[PDB]
């Protein structure tokens, strides 16, 4: 046919305005998917990196389970295992000064040389070395050890020679499995088979997740690489992970805070650093996103109390951190012995719980602390301080949630407490998530209707809160208000007022609903 | 409208034509151009 | 019809005879000439 | 395919031109070169020249400069349109 113009001009030809559609515009938010992101000393990791973990590829990345014997590490895993029960999450992982990582340089002729150096330096090539590989990861070659073997290849029409790599593990015991096999020339202009192109640098950067390598630009031209069988990585070692300084930390958080992915609740992974504890509600007030920290275990039942005023959080600044205190000990799955805990993720499970219970709305009605939402299973519960008991009203006064024996002989939280010093309705954790939430969806819906004429706008911002707030009725959120004589019986009241020219406000009211935390009841005789 | 409902008439625009010198005309119109949305504010309140 | 039925009535032509002079004599007929479709313009809307 | 670096010339004149085709008789002048869909700036990939650098925001108010920032779905935006006017009496604005 022919082409069909738009705005047609002053004669003749005619012409179709391009398809025209505001009123069907809407913001797609999940506003049910909970993550969790933490930091914490893992065994095997990227030192101060992002890892996403799932529910089956989190051993691998975690690497194995730290020993209960070791003082102060087996914290961050057993937490992350319990947290990552419900949903996937984030962690950093931080590592001491004295750990390095091995590295190989091969020569012109092709003679292999090992080294090893500190996670923060960056590698230097001197003169006589072609290149250096060395490992990504970051687990050190002990035990299963990791073995580089190289194998020649034919060339490909440019005469361009290329070589395969095979990277393999190797038990303990003698057990051998293949890990990785890549093909790479050492010449720029290099393909595959497949057309994809064969770079060492660029092929590492794009398709491996062990080995990186550097090459000197000197010796590109002149370099020869022969058969070399079973190169062993040389003596990689870890720094004392019980001892961390508070500098490691801070970096770790402030790597943690710039992360393009999204995460619903911060957890605080056995740290008990109180910087870092500061950090990370400094991060959970400046994202509006819930986050739940845990006291030392170790202090007794007198002790706890002032430990909540040690760490800066006990203020109105942070509304939606809560904190948690668990005294008790239990036995670890992984090995049968004694072990002490921090009740940390717990709360998120429940939480998770909670949430799940809507597909929709999101059900972040109920408080992370009730009869069936959380359990707390483990094998087995000794006290370490019988024959005392704390005080209820100076937790309660303090900001503390405490744990008690439910109805099947299992211990239970019943109460969920935030850090906030007031009664203004806000030291509850049931509010500030609802809070939170209108305003994530209010913050993403108005980002799009930027730059927009008056009049449009007004009607497009009206629409998909009046949406959003019946939903959030019809889901239950909010009740009708207490004092009906003073306040109208709609749940919710929003006005829009254009005010500046260019500025724009916009206002609404809600009436959270109730939470039953102590029930009285009286005989009477008739 | 104008944001002046009170001072301004609803009339979105206004327009007069004045005679004036006999060879020369004069035309006047007033117009109200319409909002642009660039910052945009809100306040959450409990009740 | 008129494209202005307000101010003009809906006969599409008005005509008028007018003696005026004793000898002269004078007739005059308005008419309001149909429309040609020259362009043409649709644009899509979405309900 | 080369590294290159362009003047942001033509892209307001692009979103001008997709704000003017909105409608058909009047002209559509409405809408300020500067919005969510009008300006994309549709570019193969992006690299900063000045990284670990963040402008003045308020500054650049005062100056009347348009800058640029990263959009919902990562794309480069032009977030802010106005003109060469020293004051504030609703002139600079270019949709007036």
């Amino acid at each position: 046919q022919y082409s069909i113009q738009q705005s047609l001009g002053n004669a003749s030809g005619v012409a179709v305005s391009p398809i025209n559609a505001d009123a069907t515009l809407s913001t797609g938010v999940a506003l049910n998917s909970s993550l969790w992101a933490g930091i914490g000393v893992f065994a095997r990791g990227k030192p101060f990196t992002v890892l996403a973990v799932t529910e089956s590829n989190y051993e691998d990345v975690l690497g194995e389970p730290l020993k209960p014997s070791s003082g102060s590490q087996f914290e961050p895993i057993r937490h992350v295992y319990e947290a990552i029960q419900q949903t996937s999450g984030y962690v950093v992982r931080a590592v001491p000064d004295d750990a390095k990582f091995p590295i190989i340089m091969f020569d012109e002729s092709g003679e292999p040389a090992y080294s090893a150096l500190p996670y923060g330096s960056e590698i230097e090539l001197d003169s006589g070395e072609a290149f250096a590989i060395y490992v990504d990861d970051g687990d050190p070659c002990i035990s299963p050890t990791r073995e580089l073997t190289i194998e020649t290849a034919t060339a490909d029409s440019a005469g361009n020679e290329r070589f395969l790599l095979k990277l393999t593990q190797t038990t303990s015991l003698g057990v051998v499995t293949t890990l990785e096999t890549h093909t790479v020339s050492l010449a720029e202009e290099a393909k595959d088979d497949m057309g994809r192109l064969c770079y060492l640098p660029t092929a590492l950067e794009a398709r491996s997740k062990y080995l990186r390598a550097v090459v000197n630009e000197e010796l590109i031209s002149t370099a020869k690489v022969t058969n070399k069988k079973s190169l062993a990585f040389t003596g990689g070692t870890n720094g004392d992970q019980s001892k961390i300084s508070t500098a490691a930390y801070l970096r770790a958080v402030k790597v943690l805070n710039n992360a393009p992915y999204m995460y619903t609740a911060v957890l605080g992974l056995g740290c008990y650093d109180n910087a870092a504890i500061t950090a990370l509600g400094k991060i959970c007030a400046d994202r509006l996103i819930d986050g739940f920290f845990d006291v030392k275990p170790t202090l007794t039942y007198a002790e706890a109390l002032p430990a909540v005023e040690d760490t800066g959080l006990l203020g109105t600044d942070y509304v939606s951190c809560s904190v948690y205190h668990y005294p008790f000990s239990c036995k670890d799955k992984w090995t049968q012995s004694r072990v002490v805990f921090g009740l940390s993720g717990v709360a998120y499970a429940a939480k998770a719980r909670g949430v799940k219970k809507n597909s929709d709305v999101g059900g972040w009605h109920y408080s992370p602390a009730g009869e069936e939402r959380a359990v707390i299973a483990r094998a087995s519960i000794q006290p370490l301080y019988p024959e005392d008991t704390p005080d209820e009203e100076a937790m309660v006064k303090g900001r503390l949630n405490k744990v008690s024996v439910g109805t099947s002989g299992q211990m239970i939280i019943d109460d969920a407490l935030t850090c906030c010093t007031q009664d203004n309705y806000l030291h509850f954790q049931h509010v500030p998530s609802l809070m939170n939430a209108i305003s994530r969806f209010f913050v993403q819906l108005a980002r799009q209707m930027k730059h927009s004429p008056d009049g449009i706008t007004a009607a497009g911002l009206t629409k998909g809160m009046t949406k959003l707030l019946d939903r959030f009725v019809a889901s239950g959120a909010l009740v009708a208000p207490r004092d009906p004589d003073a306040d109208g019986t709609e749940p919710y009241v929003l006005k829009v007022t254009q005010a500046e020219f260019d500025k724009w406000e916009v206002v609404w009211a809600c009436c959270p609903t109730g939470v039953a935390r102590r029930i009285q009841g009286v005989p009477l005789l008739i």
